[PDB]
């Protein structure tokens, strides 16, 4: 089914932006949905958010995490899908959350490899490709 995968981080920089052939919305509106709220408490911790972009019939789910204990900078793995996937997305969430964990581990290992705090924006980066592949082969198929 169609999807848009954005990997981004705070310094905001977009590392990957991939829409499926099958599949939008402005990048500045997304930065706000991803890193933008007075309804949720900000804990400075690793988390998951699901938001409905009413203006586009889309649901956005985001894993956001820190490089490490000492860091104040966030990395986000965000995905847009049709809002009618929300029932399946919520039914299958323990599966999706576990796959997002692997994606989070993968990007963190890149940072460890390169002793850096920054993902490339011109990614032969196998770690970024591995995340795209996890969405293509595991997450999105489960959401049909």
């Amino acid at each position: 089914g169609g999807f848009r995968l954005i990997i981004s981080q705070e310094l905001y920089q977009v590392v990957l932006d991939h829409s499926s052939v099958n599949f939008h919305i402005p990048l500045n509106e997304l930065k706000d949905y991803i890193f933008g709220s007075i309804r949720t408490i900000d804990y400075s911790a690793s988390s998951d958010k699901i938001k409905v972009v009413k203006s586009a019939n889309i649901v956005l789910f985001t894993r956001i995490f820190y490089l490490n204990e000492k860091s104040t900078l966030r990395i986000a793995i965000s995905c847009c899908v049709t809002d009618d996937v929300l029932p399946v997305l919520t039914e299958c969430w323990p599966h999706i959350s576990s796959f997002l964990d692997q994606c989070e581990n993968t990007l963190l290992k890149y940072l460890a490899k390169n002793d850096t705090q920054f993902l490339p924006h011109d990614w032969n980066c196998i770690e970024v490709a591995a995340v795209l592949q996890t969405f293509q082969r595991k997450i999105i198929p489960l959401l049909s």
